[PDB]
């Protein structure tokens, strides 16, 4: 059952194996894992921005497969929606992927992973690690 | 089946029946109309931060029950992150959310429709039309 939706960065390390540590406890975590397809756009948008689209595809395309891409849906939108209205409330500054990511995993009953834990934080029901 | 997705302005224009020409079509064209996930998470921000938000959450709820709400899957992400790569390329300014409601359009054969021609034209392979 799923526990975990890995953001973006932690991806990436996961992939280059660095910060190593990541990877690291990525495997002790297999099977509980997930990506918001809002992450799935940005790494193909980072694969297909770069000077081998083909090869960084293929990456993402071998990692992802691993895990569980889940459908940014009504019910992600609906509390991504909130959260852009409380932090707009409040003040807080969140990136726009970054809101819809944090909408999608609080949706979901899940901890966000990630290292951009401040950022996070400033959403309000939700949970998250760094395994940096 | 599907032929148009509606972006934010299109439908709030719909909901407002001003400018009424935007009602007007919207009512030919039942059954072939749906909006991007992403696009409800703007109309939920937009009722949430406003100051009659239960009234206006009603309606959107309304709104939404009239028309099909398509799940940002992984076909959408992976056509959004392909447009922003070109983008990026060409220098051509896209809002984040419209950036990936052109991704989801376009990964499924739609029609975007739009008040804002200027941005979406700028995306490659995609079909749209203004009804204001």
């Amino acid at each position: 059952h799923l526990k975990f939706m890995l953001d973006t960065n932690i991806c990436i390390f996961t992939i280059k194996n660095k910060p190593a540590s990541v990877r690291e406890r990525f495997n002790l975590n297999q099977g509980k894992m997930c990506i918001s397809s809002v992450t799935l756009m940005e790494l193909i948008y980072g694969a297909e921005k770069s000077q081998m689209p083909e090869r960084n595809l293929a990456v993402i395309e071998g990692f992802v497969s691993r895990i569980d891409v889940l459908d940014y849906d009504a019910a992600a939108a609906t509390h991504t929606g909130q959260i852009r209205a409380e932090l707009a409330r409040q003040g807080r500054p969140v990136g726009p992927f970054n809101q819809m990511i944090a909408g999608h995993a609080r949706s979901r009953g899940l901890i966000i992973v990630t290292n951009n834990t401040r950022e996070f934080e400033r959403v309000g029901g939700l949970r998250t690690e760094d395994w940096s």
